[PDB]
């Protein structure tokens, strides 16, 4: 099924990226990556198609996959007083190219994708056009997404605004030490609430964790590993671990200290995808025959960018992907050191956002 395959891709992508850049702040939107690459698969055939779908975790009909993302795209459109969420897709195309009927019909039906004309000869204008488009769609959260000129650009964006069901106490906020390294300490606004919170001191892993809900169906896990045990906890991240945590989490009195995190990241997913076995996309042997017949295309660059804001009232997260194609007693829990964030949807089981916070500033 889609829900199982998507979350397994989420953790594997996270793990591989963590290993590739071990000191960087990692904040990603796996569902964004899965939806963008699944939309791409509609334009692939042969060995490239099979390799992409298998890498995404799908047992190779294709219609089941795209109906699944159509389902997600619909449920992820919300605009209320305490909950706001949007998700979308777009295709930027040079005038020299024309999409095949079935491909453009499929991306518009299943992914509600806009197909927008573009002059790749003027890259300054082109990259300005795409950057502003993404900027507006994510409510100004994703700024300056754009690397090298390209005749086709595939885009996906996600914006999320959640409100804590248990908000942090504004008066309780103080500046605390956040210990980045053995030689690095930064000052950060540290939030505090003393509430009945779902808590688990893990006995099978060197970590302690809490679960908090947002107004609606959004939920978040904050995982604090024991000092120097970040990679032992990360390697264990799976469906079986999150299930056991969910079953283990018990209502407890917690003095919960989490910092006011404002982080961003830009990630070239080239090395990550090829580590996961998705390699044909980038080769001069790439099969992109269902996109267009006006040119044989390969992928030149795959980039993801995401931003995270945490405060006393809630969370504001946003993400964007682009693909360029060219011609072929209270328990004190203090998050004052590197920790893990997992934002999920209760309703669909979708991994919305994953984080490894090395430095909240
Ligand atoms: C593994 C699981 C069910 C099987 C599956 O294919 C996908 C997932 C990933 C997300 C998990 C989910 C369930 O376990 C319920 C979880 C933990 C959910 C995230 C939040 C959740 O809904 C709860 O926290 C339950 O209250």
């Amino acid at each position: 099924g889609l829900a199982s395959a998507n979350v397994d891709f989420a953790f594997s992508l996270y793990k591989h990226l963590v290993a590739l850049s071990p000191k960087k702040n990692i904040f990603i939107s796996p569902v964004s990556i899965s939806m963008a690459l699944a939309m791409l698969s509609l334009g692939t055939c042969g060995h490239t198609r099979a390799q992409l779908l298998q890498g995404l975790g799908f047992n190779l009909s294709e219609t089941e996959i795209h109906q699944g993302f159509q389902h997600l795209h619909q449920l992820f459109a919300k605009s209320d007083t305490s909950l706001e969420m949007t998700m979308g897709n777009a295709l930027f195309l040079d005038g020299s190219l024309e999409l095949l009927e079935s491909f453009s019909a499929d991306i518009k039906h299943y992914y509600e994708s806009e197909v927008l004309a573009m002059n790749f000869q003027d890259w300054a204008t082109a990259s300005r056009q795409i950057n502003s488009y993404v900027k507006n769609k994510t409510q100004g959260k994703i700024v300056d997404l754009f690397d090298s000129p390209a005749i086709l650009v595939l885009v996906n964006y996600i914006f999320f605004k959640g409100t804590w069901t248990q908000p942090f106490d504004l008066a309780s906020t103080r500046e605390e030490n956040f210990y980045v390294d053995e030689t690095t300490v930064v000052k950060v606004p540290m939030m505090l609430q003393s509430s009945t919170i779902s808590y688990l001191h893990d006995s099978e892993l060197p970590c302690q964790l809490v679960q908090m809900n947002y107004v609606g169906n959004g939920t978040v896990f904050f995982i604090l590993p024991d000092k120097g045990k970040m990679n032992t906890v990360i390697a264990a991240l799976s469906r079986d671990t999150i299930n056991r945590w969910s079953a283990g989490l018990t209502s407890s009195q917690v003095d919960l200290y989490i910092p006011k995190v404002t982080i961003s990241g830009v990630y070239d997913l080239g090395d990550v995808l090829e580590e996961m076995g998705i390699a044909d996309l980038f080769t001069t042997q790439a099969n992109f025959s269902r996109i267009t017949q006006d040119a044989q295309l390969k992928s030149s660059k795959v980039v993801h960018k995401a931003v995270l804001q945490l405060n006393e009232e809630g969370t504001e997260a946003a993400g964007a992907m682009f693909l360029e194609a060219i011609p072929r007693k209270p328990i004190i829990l203090r998050f004052n050191q590197p920790f893990i964030i997992m934002i999920f949807d209760h309703f669909t089981w979708s991994s919305l956002f994953l984080a490894r916070v090395m430095n909240p500033v």
